[PDB]
């Protein structure tokens, strides 16, 4: 069973029924159950999906040790999650000698260097994504950002990784549209996902049959998607693919074409819903807190006076764009936790962490605690002002986790997102409607995500 | 294993593999492993679907105490083949008692009274479905009958069973035009299908996942659709939910609502692909024989005069055409087989049969059995003349089945397959296309269908 496991090491934690180990114990979502946690039992804790052991910690060495010093040795990978088939080779999901190599193989993707060339392309869609807020800006109609995020999120994606150019809002139905949009952030508390818990021994029966978390025909649309563009600009700068394409000529062991499709892949994943959903919680900030959006708008006349257009290094320039930016994340970190899979025993930081135990990091509830955030559920952006930023430690604030595995796309998709934000603030205020729930609920589920979706006022600021 | 059972009852067969039986024998597809057996072992035979025992048979008074005589007491049942979800209830996959009580309720749906009230919806989509292809026949350009008729046999579906009216065709991305195409004929041989055949212990746990053949969102989908129309209708005639509904006022227990939405689903399934194949494989013929189309079009203008529309009782009227629509569906009967569960230890025509064997009608073979056909590969609609009709065994040729579990679509599906023809032949005629697939190949797979999709060229004329 291995539910002694934690009673022995002297950790504490929730009594674990048989079979269902803790996880009756999510009907109030991960976030709500993290807290409780942290309250009842202190720095360190233990629960069981199922009957996988999960030890919780919440001291800032400890965490360094795990995601930083041992992560080479110790905590290379996460937790298995469900079949994934041809998956198997993204990065996100890869696992050590095989994820080194990748994460090599791709990480001159993600440099500043090629970040500052992708600027234009981003920013033209900024452009799309005004003329379509105007259009609903010139009818007092009240407007669902996600929807309106989403499809700016969707148009940089299959720009910046495949040179496709489209304003998905307005043709809503073509094909590289439709598959794109299937690939929505996983809920890990729904039915199936549940039932992997219990029954992990039916991952591989899955597998067996050729059952994929990645739907088979939205990955079987990208793969000749992929394998015809390839030869097509081969042979006829600047998105992913081309990147990765260059990469296979010119770790080690080049990249494989499928190797090749499997990270085109989750980027889409990665950067769709997420972009989107930050995108979202920003825009509620602004309109829940008009100073605040008054003080950024008037921020950003400065850098760009006459709605200049933003680049590169006139984005970098703006801080309280930076400010907002992350104490919306900090109330909402998407990812909510980071984890690694412990491969061997070890002890660190004075405690022994037995093999094959899953550590976890609640981010979300380091992120709320009244012992490093004074007021931790008021939004109050001078928390990240570069006077007070020096006083938050860089292991309790994670959005994109930290070490050698954090988040490679991080620079990006903080690019992306103020790109948008500046193009819209320079031409719109945003004002509560009747319909708009405040104060927002976060949903019961796996995601981070609004438990009602945000709809506000948008008003020309002609 | 049970893989002795044919070797002991005296009956002939391929030798079993262990674990697959005989399913490697399907790499020619059912139809040439059928006609294979027939001509090797004779008039009956045996085979393993993994461990499941499937005797055949091709004797038509054997055929007929199956379908006909014991249907009740024996062999009332086709074989389970995938987890089904909710689906369970509907007509065509339910067992016993609860079916007996399903055909029941549904049967006045079907009558020929009901059924002449729908003929003149389904005439309106004969017109859209014209002027449609006069603008492909405007433009010479070839013509992939699936999609013109597909879009023809959509419309009617959603007309009939719910009120709905659009030309899909034009609105190709109208939500419920997108789920509904997702409802596809399934193929028996792809590798999940024949996973579970190697692995039917595998079944009940894709049900514990609610894992489905029929994908959770189609289904999610159209039963909201069900329960909104089910409650704007109620309350402010003349489809296939209204007389459900109206059965569920006014065997018994009426009908539950989730009920109600399988039957939905499954007549859209039933109807969708079937129609429109059907359709594409007498297209097929009328090109490549001339003289039949020239002698049908003749045909129709005199019941029709003027481009006359046509009506139920003009349709009945028309005997070239209902000849020329059963000899297509002889060379191509898109069921390929019969099946029944044989549930008792039963002796018939002087053969005894031991419970839980599959008994198997090929019709497929049957109906291109030189034994019954003279030159069985020739289209030859003469076979069907009021002169020769009677030499015609109806437990040899059989493309709805028989007996009480026969087909209950039968009536409508010959119904709306000829309003289609008349209106199309009243305008067009139809010519091979150098890109025409001339013989035509059927798919190796589990599908009766062209192994390339039909494509002609259409004229009008005018
Ligand atoms: C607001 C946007 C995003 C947030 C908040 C976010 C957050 C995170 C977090 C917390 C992790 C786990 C880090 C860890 O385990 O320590 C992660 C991993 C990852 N992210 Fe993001 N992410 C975002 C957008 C993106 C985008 C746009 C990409 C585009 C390529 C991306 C690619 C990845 C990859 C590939 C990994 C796994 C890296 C590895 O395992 O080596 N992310 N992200
Ligand atoms: C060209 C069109 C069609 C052909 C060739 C066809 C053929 C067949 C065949 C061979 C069977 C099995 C009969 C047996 O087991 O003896 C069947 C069953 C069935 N068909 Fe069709 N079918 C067609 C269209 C339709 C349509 C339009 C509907 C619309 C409602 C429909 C509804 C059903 C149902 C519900 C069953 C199962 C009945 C039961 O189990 O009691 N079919 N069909
Ligand atoms: C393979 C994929 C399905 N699983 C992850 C592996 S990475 C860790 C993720 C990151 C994440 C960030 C934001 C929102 C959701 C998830 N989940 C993580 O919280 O783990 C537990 C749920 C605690 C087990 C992946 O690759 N996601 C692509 C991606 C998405 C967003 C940002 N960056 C990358
Ligand atoms: C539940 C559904 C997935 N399975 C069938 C049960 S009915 C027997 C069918 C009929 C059929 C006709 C034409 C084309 C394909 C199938 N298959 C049959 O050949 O069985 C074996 C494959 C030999 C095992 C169902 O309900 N199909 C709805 C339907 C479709 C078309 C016409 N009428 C009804």
């Amino acid at each position: 069973h291995s539910h002694g496991l934690f009673k022995k090491l002297g950790i504490p934690g929730p009594t674990p029924l048989p079979f269902l180990g803790n996880i009756l114990s999510y009907h109030k979502g991960f976030c709500m159950f993290d807290m409780e946690c942290h309250k009842k039992y202190g720095k360190v804790w233990g629960f069981y999906d199922g009957q996988q052991p999960v030890l919780a910690i919440t001291d800032p060495d400890m965490i360094k040790t795990v995601l930083v010093k041992e992560c080479y040795s110790v905590f290379t990978n996460r937790r298995p999650f469900g079949p994934v088939g041809f998956m198997k080779s993204a990065i996100s999901i890869a696992e050590d000698e095989e994820w080194k190599r990748l994460r090599s193989l791709l990480s001159p993707t993600f440099t500043s260097g090629k970040l500052k060339e992708m600027v234009p392309i981003i920013a033209q869609y900024g452009d799309v994504l005004v003329r379509n807020l105007r259009r609903e800006a010139e009818t007092g109609k009240p407007v669902t950002l996600k929807d309106v995020f989403g499809a700016y999120s969707m148009d940089v994606i299959t720009s910046t990784s495949f040179g496709v150019n489209i304003d998905s809002l307005n043709n809503p139905q073509d094909p590289f549209v439709e598959n794109t949009k299937k690939l929505l952030r996983f809920d890990f508390l729904d039915p199936f996902f549940l039932s992997i818990t219990v029954f992990p021994f039916l991952i591989p029966i899955l597998e067996v049959l050729n059952i994929c978390v990645f739907p088979r025909e939205v990955t079987n649309f990208l793969r000749k998607s992929v394998k015809r563009m390839k030869e097509s600009r081969l042979e006829d700068r600047v998105d992913f693919l081309q990147l990765m394409i260059d990469s296979q000529n010119s770790s080690h062991k080049a990249l494989s074409d499928l190797e090749l499709v499997a990270q085109s892949i989750i980027f889409i994943f990665a950067g769709y819903e997420t972009t989107s959903s930050v995108l979202s919680f920003i825009m509620y900030e602004l309109a829940t807190h008009p100073d605040v959006q008054q003080k950024l708008q008037e921020e950003i006349d400065a850098v760009l006076p006459n709605k200049a257009p933003p680049t590169y290094d006139t984005v970098l320039q703006m801080e309280y764009l930076d400010m907002v930016v992350n104490e919306t994340l900090r109330l909402f970190p998407i990812a909510m936790r980071l984890e690694r899979v412990c491969k061997k025993d070890v002890e660190i930081n004075g405690m022994f962490i037995p093999k094959g135990v899953v550590v976890m990091i609640p981010s979300y509830a380091l992120h709320r605690d009244p012992k490093y955030w004074t007021e931790p559920e008021k939004f109050l952006p001078e928390r990240f002002s570069k006077k007070n930023k020096d006083n938050i430690d860089p292991y309790i604030y994670t959005p994109f986790g930290s070490g050698p595995r954090n988040c490679i796309g991080m620079r990006f998709a903080l690019m992306n997102m103020k790109l948008a934000l500046i193009r819209v603030l320079q031409n719109f205020s945003f004002k509560p409607c009747k319909e708009t729930q405040i104060p927002l609920k976060l949903s019961l589920g796996g995601l981070l995500q609004p438990e009602k979706p945000v709809v506000l006022k948008v008003e020309s600021r002609d």
